[PDB]
RNA sequence: CGGACACGGACAGGAUUGACAGAUUGAUAGCUCUUUCUCGAUUCCGUGGGUGGUGGUGCAUGGCCGUUCUUAGUUGGUGGAG
């Protein structure tokens, strides 16, 4: 539960993301690929097939979250603000970090990963 | 585009750059078309707005110069006409 709320928030801020109508599905055949997340709530399950047959044959990581609309704050553009609007934009299904760079509390990210999928 | 910014939408389930091969070209300007690969929020689109101007106006101006002016001319400060 740790690992859902607040250690995975601490190396998302400069690194090699995913943001884009084409960046997403283009950056994932990289193989500096550290811990990403999957919006679970894509409305054809098709495109999130693809990355499934792409992340567990290697040792690409998921964590497992709603949506996109309450991420849609979380990638890098953020819409509600002191003067922004609720909607200006929507986040990604699928992000990636490929370089963390820092240890400021990287390892409950990283515990639970050898911790419960073995 | 070398149209800064302000606002609104379109923007990761598909905005915007680049580009070989073939008509397309005056031309190795992807200019544009044909099929498709590519860059990564940078932007594009409309709406207000700066901008650039060897664009007009020397009869709106400055500065500079030229001339009447290449000759000896010119002017105040406190002094006559019951």
């Amino acid at each position: 539960n740790t690992a859902l709320q607040e250690v995975l928030k601490t190396a998302l801020i400069h690194d090699g993301l995913a943001r884009g109508i084409r960046e997403a599905a283009k950056a994932l055949d990289k193989r500096q690929a550290h811990l990403c997340v999957q919006a679970s709530n894509c409305d054809e399950p098709m495109y999130v097939k693809l990355v499934e047959a792409l992340l567990a044959e290697h040792q690409i990581n998921l964590i497992k979250v709603d949506d996109n609309k309450k991420l849609g704050e979380w990638v890098g553009l953020c819409k509600i603000d002191r003067e922004g609007n609720p909607r200006k934009v929507v986040g990604c299904s699928c992000v990636v970090v490929k370089d963390y760079g820092k240890e400021s509390q990287a390892k409950d990210v990283i515990e639970e990963y050898f911790k419960c999928k073995k």
